[PDB]
């Protein structure tokens, strides 16, 4: 017979990780 | 001769990139 | 007979982006 179909599509990645934080607020 | 079967499945997706740096912080 | 398998499916999607960052600290004095 001839080949299969294709793989299903892989799973998407996982979220990413939360960003740094900001920089110290400014001087008082 | 039927079909094969499907192939395997593809690949995982990367981990999303890291978030965006949080804001200022507050005035000292 | 049946065939041989297909090809591999192609790969994940990038995950999605991380959420934003928490605040800085304090300015100082």
């Amino acid at each position: 017979g001839p080949p299969g179909p294709p793989g299903l599509p892989g799973q998407r990645g996982e979220r990413g990780f939360p960003g740094p934080p900001g920089p110290p607020g400014p001087p008082g």
